[PDB]
């Protein structure tokens, strides 16, 4: 395929020249297909994101990782035990009120910065439930965060009785403990990527929510609605900060 | 001489005897990659030998196949060497030169205190890539049969880029990056099957392979004699890390803590 032999051309020829040692800090992209770890300059990082966006479009096998390392977007991992093998519907109301819930904690963190800021939530979802089991991604890119404070977030967001109710609603057994407590830590998979034995979560939907500090009882959160016309590999990273829809806000460390 | 129909009722074998042993949740881990197809796959060893044979035939018939076999936590011993040389200078990589290497790999692996007690045959291939892509010179040391565990392989890997005999070893061979040549991944990179190449890259060529007796009553005894009749064998059989019913190949099993290795694997 071209697309790939393009991507092949791209790792090898020119990129290989970033390749980090294993257990290296530098490093924040992960290939676990070729093995290889490499810390990518943001000029490089979205020549990557371009290819593997085309490649993403093709249905190509990707298993790319992204390190969160000390100060990145946030990323939530729920893992679910549903009541059935149905897909739960996941309609925009309850992801919407999920994003609200997922903010408030954000808030109590103490964090964000003063002023008026617009920040992108995305929702990829398993594409299909295998003996009950389920999963989505909640993916906040250009919320730049301290890990110890995604950590915070985290453990806040576990123990969310509104949070448990909508998962309960959804068919979820497990609304208690579904939330990987490791979500802060872990690399990411990117846009397109997935473990060997699984297949890659599927862009649902994606909400804006705007907040400002002068009125901060006024949270609109509103669907993104030309989601197709970006490059999502790019939107969609935590370590991006050269995104066109997500731009960064930069959280106190 | 261009075996079109052959090939493809080799590739539609392949296809269809492989598509029972397609990853999914809760399967075994990935094992084999056909990066072509981008299909992932997990064959019970039982079922790898069925596949080298067909592998080998699309070989024979100068068929490009893009095969991988994953290292996973427990298989044999690979090094990825790129190596840069004065422009493009061809290194000699005489059987003396070669036979010492071997000698190296093994104070590491012997050091090591993981090899099964008993006498041994542990068999080292050198495969090299016939074109330059960049100054780079690509050289693979396969130890298939010596089934180590990750953890080992990254040792023996810190071992052999700091130790002075190998150092020596490539300076004389022409090499100028003798320090930093050693891939550090090399216990983690995906494998090509023999005869298996990225997309429009040529596939790596056999040179030349070593017969390495060890006994463990006898630890200081290390012969190692050039195999005389490589070609009689199948290749793709021989060389894999993953295999395990080789008839030139043995595996000799080193002690692995599987489940460990499987965490370390993050």
């Amino acid at each position: 395929l071209a697309e790939v032999q393009a991507l092949e051309t791209l790792l090898t020829r020119e990129l290989s020249v970033f390749l980090t040692e294993p257990g290296s800090k530098k490093t924040n992209i992960i290939n676990r297909i070729t093995g290889k770890t490499y810390a990518l300059p943001s000029t490089e990082l979205l020549r990557l994101y371009e290819h593997l966006e085309q490649c993403r479009k093709q249905g190509a096998l990707m298993y790319f990782l992204e390190r969160q390392g000390t100060y990145s977007g946030l990323m939530l991992d729920y893992d679910l035990k549903l009541n059935t093998n149905a897909v739960p519907p996941l309609e925009p109301p309850a992801l919407s009120r999920l994003c609200h819930r997922i903010f408030v904690h954000i808030k109590n963190s103490s964090v964000l910065p003063e002023g008026s800021h617009k920040i992108h939530f995305f929702f990829t979802l398993k594409p299909e439930v295998v003996q009950g089991k389920y999963g989505f991604h909640v993916l906040i890119p250009g919320l730049k965060l301290a890990a110890s404070t995604k950590k915070s977030i985290i453990g806040s967001l576990q123990h969310d009785a509104t949070v448990q109710k909508i998962l309960h609603e959804q068919g979820v057994t497990n609304p208690e403990s579904c939330l990987d407590p490791h979500s802060a830590s872990v690399p990411s998979l990117l846009y397109g990527s997935s473990k060997l034995n699984h297949k890659p979560y599927q862009l649902k939907t994606g909400f804006e929510l705007v907040f400002d500090s002068s009125d901060p009882d006024y949270i609109p959160i509103h669907q993104i609605k030309n989601l197709e016309s970006y490059n999502l590999v790019s939107e969609l990273s935590l370590t991006n900060e050269q995104g066109s829809l997500v731009r960064p806000v930069y959280c106190a460390a």
